[PDB]
């Protein structure tokens, strides 16, 4: 005579919250710029930014993962 | 005389929240710019931005993953 | 005698939320720009932006995934 | 000069919900019964039930009512 | 020089919810019974139940009532 | 010179919720009974119940009422 009962429960939260979240930015200022760079030789790629304001978020991460591997047996 | 009862439950939440979320941006300012670069030799690509405001959200991430697996076996 | 009962339940949520979400932006300003670049040699492509405001989202990510494997076996 | 405008609006709900409503009943059981009553005198009626399961509703009530009286009068 | 404007509004809800409402009854059990009552003298009615399960909802109530009344009078 | 304006608003809820509401009953048990009552004399009505489970609701009440009595006059 045997009885077996298997009823596991998952109620968990796995969560990520990444970047610029929930800020208040009120009346931000800015400013003025020049470039006169001259005769220049670049052997490879040039990357440049000449903003007044930069307001930025960059999120390579935050990739949650869950794994769940259940088993039972008799004989 | 055997009984086996198998009723596992997933009620979990797996969640990502990524970037510029829920911010308040009240009256952002700006500004003014010049470039005069001259006689130049770029042997490979130029990437350039000359914005007044830049407001940006880049998200290569946030990619959730769930694996779930179940088994039962008699003899 | 044998009895086997198999009723696994998935009621979970898997979710992503990526980019510029739910922000409030009130009266954003801007500005003015010049370029005079001269005699230039570009041996490969120029990628350039000369906007006043740029407001941007770019989501290569946020890509959810699920796997759910089930089995039962007698003899 | 006179002006009179009369536009009363009834958009209310009056509702009753009475008895065995919206229940979920999964696998109810039952059982076994005997009576041997003997030499009996009943000078008035026997009302009797010998069921195994009885599942029952009886609603002498739930009877809604409304009254809505309107009037206007000049001189 | 007179103006009278009469536009009363009823948007209310009046509601009764009475009995066995929204219950979940999972696997109710039962049982077994005998009566042998003998040489009896019932001078007025016998009312009897000999069930295994009895599940019941009697609702003489829940009877809503709305009265609404309106008047206007000039001279 | 006169103006009169009459626009009362009812957005209320009057509500009753009476009996066995929203329970979960999971695997209820039961049991076993005898009556052998003998030679009995009843001068008036006999009421008897010999259940194993009794699960019951009885609601004489819950009968909501609303009353609303509006008036206006000039001279």
């Amino acid at each position: 005579s045997v009885q077996i009962v298997y009823k596991p429960v998952d109620l968990s939260k796995v969560t990520s919250k990444c970047g610029s979240l929930g800020n208040i930015h009120h009346k931000p200022g800015g400013g003025q710029v020049e470039v006169k760079s001259e005769k220049l030789d670049f052997k490879d790629r040039v990357q440049s930014k000449i903003g007044s304001l930069d307001n930025i978020t960059h999120v390579p991460g935050g990739g949650n993962k869950k794994i769940e591997t259940h088993k039972l047996t008799f004989r």
